[PDB]
């Protein structure tokens, strides 16, 4: 009913990702030495908040929330979540020698971010903000979503789809949970390629581009052929048509992984020598 | 030594004074005069430092100037082969804090007219030595206006020509804040190219001038998407009060042409009688200095 001061609980130990998520920590529980992720936040209720966002984390997909706390003084608010070790996909891609992950690999870590996003989704939850920096990797090579569901700037847009960029004929410019679908594919572009397309422009542009462009296509015709199939799926330019969560994850790229078992182990050996 | 075509290590020349926590800005010191500077320290990769040195070449000159806080220069502190280094973005330190906090700090978060006279004057200057040296600031508001212990006023430069602080670093893809945009820099419908024209940056000037009269930019009261959509398209914004005089209004109206091509000089706008016509000026000043002097208390 009413939330403590932090001191004793946890502790700051550093910033992340150095400036990436702006006042975001690795934490530490003070009793315990787990590690967890520490936002900041000066405040001025929150209790209905957390306990939301405590209710949706709780699926291997999504990291986990642990509480909040409030430091007082502009008072300071702690939201508190399960630590994720091994960096970003983002991250493993930049440190993968050219730039590119195995078709398996993009097959598997696609595949736990849609059932992530399948469980949001159920609850009508909309993530918004898909892309490489909010996809995380334990050292067991699980795959976990952050950031989903103040707000005075405008972040990075080579993930956002067509229908959340207002336009004239689109003035009041929807997020629908289909949007996370695109964001999916462009992260799997990226996982790909080492970056998003569009990446080559300046990013005002690049937010003029995509409601007008054609859906991005990988670069290489190296792929398979269900690759390919996948990205067209999730890049479905016009929303309506676009296929829902549970679709994708029937999708053949997405459904049928046989390699399983050693995708988790390369991943993980991949992790420890990447470190 | 300060060099402004190099990219070196600050071993040497400039020091951190604070602890670094996190392109966050800590104060710091020239190692051989001790003079204080405000130092922006950004992680970046070794392509960014590639990418440095080619925006280096296109640094365009300007001497110091009494309205801008002067740009020392960029420098490198190196980390190992497995690690990020740092790029140093130096410039003189200003210690009474920005536009902004003056606001805010002030009862009802409104200046006085002849204030917003005086700061927008100052302003106008430094731009104007910006402008005839062909550079662009590319992001006046009130956060990027400084004020010296002496009640100076002086526009944020960290490398303004070469954009530095903004191209690099992992937030260089960011759109960023949109409220003190000019139209011409928003890609729409009708804008397929985003302009960047030094007019740009009086149309800013104007948003700031708001900013000081109300607390806040036009559009606040909007998410920035929304906000970034309804600029290119709303007429020009104006002051909510019909407290404030003629001349203000006509200001106001000045900076905010909704084309720029239409849109006066900074030569022009220096001409304008709400700056021009300044008969408070000295003690416009001294309340300044005042209201400093009493906040640092
Ligand atoms: C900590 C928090 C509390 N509410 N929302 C969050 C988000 C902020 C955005 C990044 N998110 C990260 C970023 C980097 C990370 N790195 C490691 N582990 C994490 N959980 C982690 N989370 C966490
Ligand atoms: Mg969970």
């Amino acid at each position: 009913s009413s939330l403590r001061d932090p001191a004793g609980i946890f502790e700051l130990v550093e910033v992340v990702g150095n400036g990436t998520y702006g006042q975001v920590y690795k934490g530490r529980h003070v009793k315990t030495g787990q590690l967890a992720a520490i936002k900041v936040m000066d405040v001025t209720e929150i209790k209905l908040e957390i306990n939301m966002l405590k209710k949706y984390s709780h699926h291997r997909n999504i990291a986990t929330y642990y509480g909040a706390f409030i430091k007082k003084s502009d008072d300071q608010l702690w939201l508190v979540m399960e630590f994720c070790g091994a960096g970003s996909i983002t991250d493993l891609v930049k440190n993968t020698k050219g730039n590119t992950l195995k078709e398996d690999w993009i097959a598997y870590i696609s595949r736990e971010i849609l059932r992530g996003l399948a469980h949001l989704h159920i609850h009508h939850v909309i993530h918004r903000d898909i892309k490489g920096q909010n996809v995380l990797l334990t050292e067991n090579a699980e795959v976990k979503l952050v950031d989903f569901g103040r707000n005075t700037f405008i972040g990075t847009p080579y993930w956002m789809a067509p229908e959340v960029i207002a336009c004239d004929e689109n003035p009041d410019a929807t997020y629908d949970y289909r949007s996370d679908l695109w964001s999916c594919g462009i992260t799997a572009i990226e996982m790909a390629e080492g970056a998003p397309p569009l990446c080559d422009m300046h990013p005002m542009r690049a937010l003029f581009l995509i409601p007008r462009n054609p859906p991005p296509r990988l670069k290489s015709k190296k792929w398979s052929k269900k690759f390919f199939s996948f990205i067209e799926g999730c890049l479905v330019k016009n929303y309506m048509q676009r296929p829902s969560t549970e679709q994708l994850l029937k999708h053949p790229f997405i459904r049928d992984q046989p390699n399983e078992r050693q995708v988790r182990i390369q991943l993980k050996d991949h992790i420890d020598r990447t470190r």
